[PDB]
């Protein structure tokens, strides 16, 4: 039996009803979002929901057999895994992200289709050689982070109280969002001498993102 | 008589006069913005409009029996008819961006003027080996715009209470445009987690973006 | 007697003067930015200003002679000529910007001082590769322009009512400065569909600036 | 003896032993942040603080016997003797952002670690090659900067009362930040024409920075 289903999930036909699926699974979560939609055919797409749901399992244990321990070295196969795994858990109890965190089985879109793969690849393919760049940067916010708690954190505690805090009001001046009119000339009401602090980090952080990019465009 | 209006039509005559009426046109309608020119010389330019929309109505007219079937497989020639068929619209009915849509005639100054047309044409060329990334990303932005719907969208129905207003949120974000202290720390007030969706949706977005433009720089 | 001059203003010795004088009339310039220095040493200040300012034109006079008709065509020549024209006029009358105006004379370190002649030079040469654009953009502004004049105009003429007006909201629009929370949303709760205006003039201009971005990075 | 410790200082387990203890002190820090941790182990910390330095200050002293002027003459060892020295002034007295400053030391990872010397060397390496730039740049803002708070100052004070304030905005308005609702709308309801001033500061200032990041894009 094992070739008879090694050539049912092989099939043009079983990868591209699978593709049809997700389609209409992404079509139906669209209109779950209507409140409207819901009140009059929201048992319909509850169930018809959960029919997918199996269908996606039976899918996975089949495809597990044909390709046993090879399977559990693809990524776009451990992905489907873990991402129809989220969309088994009880419709209850735990978290309630869990019923959220559902809506990323359409990213099996981006799986059951090749190019999309190819261009996925493509980006993920860029990260290597970003990692000592992008170590660099988490250090370096990690440092001005601890400064900003310290230097700031007492006037100013939602903005730079905790550390957690100050990482994310130094990532919105990365973004440059609002960071003059929004935390800094504020923060010069206080401690005249703040800018000292962020227009540096802000050259820095920005000198950083520009070679970063020069960077791609050499790769 | 068709090689004499070929003749007509073909000549630098007619192609430079129909661009003199254009850069008329166009000034003719830069001007239809002051009330107060309106007030005096309004019955002028609303038949010099007029007078302008039969000639290229005429011109069109004429331009199809030089070309017929090479006509309908020309994009600019396309263009120039429905943006001419547009202004011929009776100025009443349906609905007043008809009335508006009017000034996209002064586009006959890109498809009558070539430089332009290369310019244009250099511009659009580059777009079909962006699909890939475009395609990718609408699957992103329509996985998180449902997301951020069953996430946000009962305590904040401004901003993510609809896939719609998702969507434009969404779009704000990554336009980085007062994202924090507009959406993401309002948002906390009530989320506190919701930085967990947000800094990833925007790494993302940014990222791809860069490799978008990287592509760009290569092609 | 020509000669002779032409061994003046040739000199080594000439040139650095002119320098010295223009880092020093900087250095006195940013000084009488002080309220406090000017009820001081202001005298000191007005009359050496004063001063350079014949200096100044003594060294545009001699420069002629030694370069007659080669000098008005010369960029950087004629450049501290009107520059040091628009010093001449007096510490009065007509316009009050051109006291303000006097300060253009540092761009003379910029004209006086090779390398910087050749880094202007070399950023002034990129703009006629993007000649071609920058007329395309501006077509594309004042089409888009004209038409939120008249869309927008009548209920929020702030940022609308003029085709000036809506010259400088498109222009904000497009550093996307505040688009969305400041202008678009606002403009939503009247004309909900102004999103149809403003999101699809966003792609273009931006589109269009990456690609001239591109370009500039293969010339 | 020399020999002895020459090998001491250039053993494996030496730099090996001086990355532990900074991966170790930084996690001291982040734990610092913590007015809960510091109520319950603080002491701990603060010893194990002054420990560390104390330890760093003696290699720094080994080091140099083993390097002398070879040592004062390299870049990371010059960082790391003057990071240490601010980690040395005691706990009181003068200005208390030097306790802040003592933070710094964390960047001996960048230091200590290659790789990271590699990519902060890449980096660091681009600069000489913008100094072109940069310096025309800030002659730009200072000729601006001093136009702006002559014409402005007066009715604005807090944005361009001063050269230095100024400064600060300008910087503001480069980065592009609330530039028009926060700055120039304001500006524009008492002086109309102040986007005469501000679109072409803005176009010259962005124009230079696509130039500066191609510049890069080459180098
Ligand atoms: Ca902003
Ligand atoms: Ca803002």
């Amino acid at each position: 039996m094992y070739l008879r289903i090694t050539n049912i999930v092989e099939s043009s036909f079983f990868t591209k009803f699978i593709i049809y699926l997700i389609v209409l699974n992404g079509i139906t979560m669209g209109l779950e979002t209507s409140k409207t939609f819901m009140q009059s055919f929201g048992v319909y797409t509850t169930l018809f929901n959960q029919i997918v749901i199996t269908i996606f399992t039976i899918e996975i244990i089949l495809r597990i057999y044909v390709h046993r321990i090879s399977f559990f070295k693809d990524p776009w196969s451990l992905f489907d895994f873990f991402v129809v795994a989220i969309s088994l858990v009880p419709t209850s109890s735990g978290f309630e992200i869990l019923r959220v965190l559902r809506v990323l089985r359409l990213f099996r879109l981006v799986t059951a289709v090749p190019q999309m793969r190819k261009i996925v690849s493509a980006l993920i393919s860029v990260i290597p050689g970003m990692l000592s760049v992008i170590a660099l940067m988490t250090l370096f916010f990690y440092i001005f982070a601890i400064m900003a708690t310290q230097l700031f954190g007492e006037r100013f505690p939602e903005w730079f109280g905790t550390l957690g805090e100050s990482f994310y009001t130094l990532f919105q001046v990365m973004t440059l969002e609002s960071w003059s009119m929004g935390i800094v000339r504020p923060l010069m009401e206080v401690y005249p001498y703040a800018w000292v602090f962020f227009i540096p980090f802000i050259f820095v952080v920005t000198f950083v993102m520009i070679n970063l990019v020069v960077a791609i465009c050499v790769d």
